[PDB]
């Protein structure tokens, strides 16, 4: 099946490390499809190669380059650059579907089957539910839903500061039309939401497909005890999942890495 | 229209306020359907007649009493009084259609268009999208549903505790079948929530139709300074919508009560 890809993104080491994480967790669960990744001139040579074993495909993207079909809607709105290059994952003609996935996101069952749903597909976003969460979303590659996006982008910008907002303004009917693209919670559970109505994470938690580290701080800001296997909560710190993400690295990805 | 009503209910004279401040609301964004209110015995007889003022139709509810319907269900799930007390609503065969709203509740904006959806249409909870709330539901009146509900809850009880688990439980199609059933987040726009996905509130939280005060604490738990004209945040207290709410209290419901 090298016709249909998963797609991420990462603009730095930081979210490299995500990426690589959730590479490794989407062969560990036996994906039929392709594995590809949206990389920048920042992310260095160590972490690109790192990306080259995981990943069937690395694709450098870089904005800052007036060559790039972006570059100049950057220059009217200098703060969607992140944005800016996570839209490029349409641009990715030799992919007939997709579904593209936040770098901060793991995989813990098989989820070839969203390759059922048509674009746009995506899981409400808690908080504001008639908005979808743009960190899993399964979409169809084309220059012209990609000129279109960039239209948007330059004409209003983004009601949130990133993709979420855009993507939201453009594909509006997401939430009042067809429910057949509002992908299930569980493939877009956001690890913050455990606890804002904690009965329901018990009574559906454990079918939980895709776990996404939504908000400041991602699973590489904590440490991780290789010793205990838990993550490090000492000090003035305020736990499963980020064990797994954890787990998932130091045994898959530190072996590879540097 | 005295077929069709806006209905909620009360177990004692803290969220009675909230039922006075609710039908007024309701009054005050001129709904030509009715206003029925479910109260108990345990609601004082200053709160009942004022509730007689504001609403078209109080109906008392005893579930302590051996004759009631639900009685015998009390004995096996001592912990679902209110939750039976509740589902009473759907008792209320003089009525085709209804809009069960939850005494917490306050509208802004007239909201009769909400008759046109068929049971059960809610809008989604955050925290967790899959589930709607149970604060602001259409539905229709039928001893059948009834007793369907009252036998759900007998045989497995609720997983939440509360209403919300059992009324999601009993209608699992909510969340895959029929788009219309999703009523927009405006619609029951959860008041915790303004802070979790913030630029979506600037973006939509005008358009508020109906807020919820969802949670813990509640409008009448506060203390409304009525000269400053808001609600009082002094000593380890941790705005715009209590003061809306409070508004109405002081201005139609003090008035009238005592
Ligand atoms: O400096 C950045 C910020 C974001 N991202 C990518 O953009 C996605 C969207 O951002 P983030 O996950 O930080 O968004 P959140 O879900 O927390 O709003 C991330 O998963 C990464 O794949 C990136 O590569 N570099
Ligand atoms: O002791 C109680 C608790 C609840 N209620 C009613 O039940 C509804 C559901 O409860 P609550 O609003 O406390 O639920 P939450 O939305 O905060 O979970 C309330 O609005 C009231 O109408 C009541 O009458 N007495
Ligand atoms: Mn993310
Ligand atoms: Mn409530």
């Amino acid at each position: 099946m090298t016709d249909q890809a998963f797609v991420t993104l990462t603009t730095n080491d930081a979210y490299a490390k995500g990426a690589l994480v959730l590479g490794s967790s989407l062969k560990q669960h036996r994906t039929s499809r392709r594995l590809a990744v949206l990389t920048t001139p920042q992310v260095s040579d160590t972490m690109r190669k790192a990306l080259e074993i995981v990943f069937d495909e690395v694709i450098t993207v870089d904005i800052l380059d007036s060559g790039d079909s972006a570059h100049l809607t950057l220059m009217k709105r200098p703060e969607l650059g992140v944005t800016l290059t996570k839209l490029h994952c349409w641009s990715l003609t030799q992919y007939s579907k997709c579904v593209f996935m936040d770098a901060d996101t793991l995989v813990l069952a098989n989820i070839d089957d969203l390759f059922e749903r048509e674009e746009l597909s995506a899981a409400p976003d808690p908080g504001w539910p008639d908005c979808f969460n743009s960190g899993v979303f399964v979409y169809q590659p084309s220059v012209e839903t990609y000129n279109q996006l960039l239209h948007v982008a330059s004409e209003q910008g983004s009601f949130d500061g990133g993709d979420q907002g855009l993507l939201n303004t453009f594909f509006n009917s997401w939430a009042t039309t067809d429910i057949r693209k509002h992908l299930p919670f569980i493939y877009n559970l956001s690890s913050i939401s455990i606890y804002s109505y904690l009965p329901a994470f018990k009574a559906f938690g454990a079918n939980a497909k895709v776990v996404h580290f939504l908000g400041q701080t991602k699973p590489w800001n904590y440490t991780y005890d290789t010793k205990t296997k838990s993550v490090r909560s000492e000090g003035h710190d305020p736990p499963q999942f980020l064990n797994v993400w954890w787990d998932i690295f130091t045994t898959s990805v530190v072996p590879l890495l540097q």
